[PDB]
């Protein structure tokens, strides 16, 4: 799991990413479609892309109870669910957190060290190993 | 969460708990239902008191997966709904926490230090605490 030095990153700068969140949604979003058009798709309704713009704050929100995920698994359980409905793979994660990070790093300016970027990361790492874990389950729940 | 040390000893101990299993399940609940007289109408059936035999190597089975704790969700889920609808309590968990550790004490006999006991314990908390998140919820849940 995680060490202290990075919870205790993490819990000291969410707030300051929550404060900034606008910045942190709609950088998220604008370099996710254009840097991974691969993904379009699975945001596509039917008419423009959907942006669901709670997905970079429910990371933050996770972030926040990171010490007890568990208490977070309504939420996941149902995000999972639409997520396994709409095709996200484990493969996706990666590149998600990838552009999670970018954005972090845009809205910390001089505060973004590489420590506290490092400390997000691994983060975001253990927040999306819930998911990945639940709709893996999930999945395999489907061919029963 | 738990350091580095103390999921060392688990995933190095675990297996030693589990070649020792009989010796920890009936310890436990020989322990268990004479020292805490109050727990024993939870097991009473219809005539002789029920004894899950899984209750404790369950807990070594996670144990086994503390890295990964979200993989034994399923599981999780089907023994918190027998939990709630027989009545377990978040302050019933510390004492099965103590009669498993007495338990885990018995079977290690010279190789039970206070180092490898303290992990233990610390790790029966996790487990606890992911048990105890799951029933609240699922307690909530109930009056909706
Ligand atoms: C820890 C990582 C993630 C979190 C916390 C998260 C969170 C969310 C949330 C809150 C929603 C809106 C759910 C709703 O209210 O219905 C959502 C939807 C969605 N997410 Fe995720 N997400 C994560 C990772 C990913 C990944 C890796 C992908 C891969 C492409 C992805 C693709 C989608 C898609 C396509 C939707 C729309 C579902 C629909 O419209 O039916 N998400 N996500
Ligand atoms: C991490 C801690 C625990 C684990 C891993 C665990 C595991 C289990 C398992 C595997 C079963 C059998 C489920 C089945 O196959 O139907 C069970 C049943 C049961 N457990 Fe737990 N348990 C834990 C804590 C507790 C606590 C704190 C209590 C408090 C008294 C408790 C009381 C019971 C009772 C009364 C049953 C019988 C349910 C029934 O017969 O309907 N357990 N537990």
């Amino acid at each position: 799991m995680l060490d202290q030095q990075t919870i205790n990153i993490i819990k000291a700068t969410v707030p300051v990413l929550k404060e900034h969140g606008v910045t942190i949604t709609t950088t998220f979003y604008k370099n996710l479609f254009a840097k991974h058009p691969e993904v379009r798709p699975l945001f596509d309704m039917g008419e423009s892309l959907e942006q669901p713009k709670a997905l970079a704050m429910t990371v933050l929100a996770a972030a926040q109870n990171i010490e007890n995920l568990p208490a977070i698994l309504p939420a996941v359980k149902k995000i999972a669910v639409k997520h396994c409905q709409a095709g996200v793979a484990a493969a996706h994660y990666p590149i998600v957190g990838q552009e999670l990070l970018g954005a972090i790093k845009e809205v910390l300016g001089d505060a973004a060290t590489d420590d506290i970027l490092d400390a997000w990361g691994k983060a975001y790492g253990v927040i999306a190993d819930v998911f990945i874990q639940v709709e893996a389950d999930l999945y395999a729940q489907a061919v029963e």
